[PDB]
């Protein structure tokens, strides 16, 4: 059959932010492991942790200085060792993040590669001679300035695409190739079935490094990801690695070309198994990062079409609306005014779990938990917020509250506000001060709450799942959108084994009418959200009530 992970359904921890056991306020593995019996009543199969590494935490724990330890703040080995004792219990898995484009530049590989050019630990990072008095080239750092970091004690300059801090590993190095498999082999052995590749597309470097010349500098991300050796590096992995376990591995690919998207995934050139993008969840993103610009269904379901698309008969895809970076669910997607916060929660959620692809379910998006009600710019963690202010408002090219009016609704602080268990002090995600602010509307949205309420957010996510479970076509089945012209209700199938379900969506808050394809007729409904009743056997069209979903079984 289908490999287990195609009709698995993945739900992202954000542990930092999910469950605090010990007072300080930052949520930790014994918290989540303390979870495990909600998240496999939700019918969770598998669960996505962010970085759990050692870490300076300069860069929220992707700035990894040893990948044999775990992040101090989350607990220690044995508490990871306990965590994935009580998963197998549950029979449910663990994917991590694996973050191998860099390292730490505390990690002990760099502070031995940095201390002389003569050391083994020399070549497991890029260094190079300086050109004119300046760098090495004119590669700039997606960080902002340059790539190249002079060292003096050697003179120098190393390589980091990203933070300063972030010198890159040196994939054309066999030895160090050979490293990163063995800490790979370090956690599967653990029990961790499956690996979140972070920027995989950058991991191999042009030969050379020749200067970008000016057209590549106006899209630089993308000359990062056309390395010669890249599909290479990453078929040596499956064959030195993946080969001998039955994990899932999936590919953060941006930067590249869409058409460049089936390189990774395409089962039969044993790269990676999935691929997760970025086009869906920036469709509505401005160019400055920061505001958004005005988009219709019709282009959230073109961008979902064409990545779909691109997996084509070989390929696997993710599927998700929400994540650590990003504003929450309903409120980008769907709209989270009190009228229509579950009602749309609820059609986002039929969205989610029944298209083609692995869904990952963001923590607390099955509550329908909502962005934050940032007041002042000073409510921000988010570094990100510090730099468009440097950016934009010193500048003078916006204001102080142009800036707060609008990252208030994209900031990735809405996803890392302390998940809502009950009404209790800081929604009982700790007993102590939460190092973010909990959103207010905690006393309203809790798990406590919906878990004890069978028409809750939570409860309809939890229907959908044991119906995609039950249902093949829902997971592994074809995808076919009816009308990617139309703006006001997502309609599509979804077939295998000639069975064929119909998926209705009105993102409208207004009725609307909608009529099946001409000859299609229903023959069951199995669940709908805010509907009053199901339509008769046999109908042609259904009467939507604002916000309604619904997934039918068709004639
Ligand atoms: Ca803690």
């Amino acid at each position: 059959g289908a490999p287990w992970w195609k009709s698995a359904v993945f739900y992202q921890v954000y542990p930092r932010s999910f469950k605090d056991t010990n007072g300080d306020g930052i949520g930790d593995f014994k918290g989540l492991t303390e979870k495990l019996d909600y998240l496999k009543g939700l019918g969770i199969d598998a669960i996505w942790i962010n970085p759990h590494y050692a870490s300076p935490n300069t860069d929220n724990g992707y700035d990894i200085s040893d990948y044999r330890e775990v992040m101090k703040e989350y607990g220690t080995m044995e508490d990871f060792d306990r965590l994935m004792a009580e998963l197998k219990k549950r029979g449910m898995r663990l994917m991590v993040d694996v973050v191998i484009n860099h390292s730490s530049d505390q990690h002990e590989w760099f502070k031995s590669s940095r201390a002389s050019k003569d050391n083994p630990y020399r070549d497991y990072y890029f260094w190079r001679d300086g050109k004119d008095g300046h760098e090495p080239n004119n590669y700039p750092s997606f960080f902002g300035g340059s790539a190249w970091e002079k060292d003096p004690v050697t003179g120098q300059y190393y390589l980091h695409y990203f933070g300063r801090q972030q010198p890159d590993l040196n994939w054309d190095t066999p030895k160090l190739r050979e490293e990163l498999y063995a800490m790979l082999r370090f956690w599967l052995d653990k029990g961790v079935s499956g690996m979140r590749f972070d920027t995989v597309a950058t991991y191999s470097k042009t030969p050379g490094f020749p200067d970008l010349t000016p057209e590549q500098m106006k899209n630089f991300a993308e000359a990062y990801t056309q390395g010669p050796n890249l599909h290479r590096y990453l078929q040596e992995m499956h064959e030195k690695v993946f080969d001998h376990y039955d994990a899932v591995t999936a590919g953060e690919i941006f930067g590249a070309p869409l058409n460049q998207v089936p390189l990774f995934i395409d089962s039969r050139r044993k790269e990676l198994d999935m691929a997760f993008t970025f086009d869906l969840i920036c469709y509505d993103r401005a160019l400055d990062r920061w505001h958004t610009i005005p988009r219709t269904l019709a282009d959230f379901r073109q961008t979902i079409d064409k990545v779909d698309a691109i997996a084509g008969e070989y390929g696997w895809n993710t599927f998700f609306l929400g994540n650590h970076d990003n504003p929450r669910a309903v409120s980008h997607f769907g709209d989270d005014r009190p009228q229509w916060r579950e009602a749309s929660a609820k059609a986002l959620a039929t969205v989610t779990l029944t298209q083609r692809g692995t869904p990952f379910i963001f923590q607390g998006d099955e509550l329908g938990m909502t962005n934050y009600p940032f007041k002042t710019l000073q409510d921000f963690d988010d570094i990100e917020v510090k730099g468009f202010f440097q950016d934009y408002v010193e500048t003078g090219k916006a204001t102080a509250e142009e800036l707060l009016t609008n990252v208030a609704l994209t900031s990735r602080d809405n996803a890392r506000t302390p998940f809502q268990w009950d009404d209790s002090a800081n929604a009982g995600f700790t007993t102590g001060k939460p190092w973010l602010k909990v959103n207010p509307n905690y006393t309203e949205i809790n798990a406590a709450r919906e878990i004890g309420d069978p028409k809750s957010v939570y409860s309809f996510y939890r229907n959908l799942i044991s119906i995609r479970h039950e249902t093949p076509a829902l997971s592994t089945g074809s995808y076919r959108d009816i009308d990617p012209s139309n703006a006001d209700v997502y309609a599509y199938t979804r077939s295998q084994d000639g069975e064929t379900y119909l998926v209705v969506v009105n993102f409208k808050a207004e009725p609307r009418s909608f009529t099946l394809p001409d000859g299609m007729h229903i023959a069951e409904t199995l669940i709908e959200s805010s509907s009053p009743a199901a339509p008769a056997a046999g109908a042609a069209s259904l009467e939507l009530q604002p916000w309604q979903s619904g997934i039918y079984k068709v004639k």
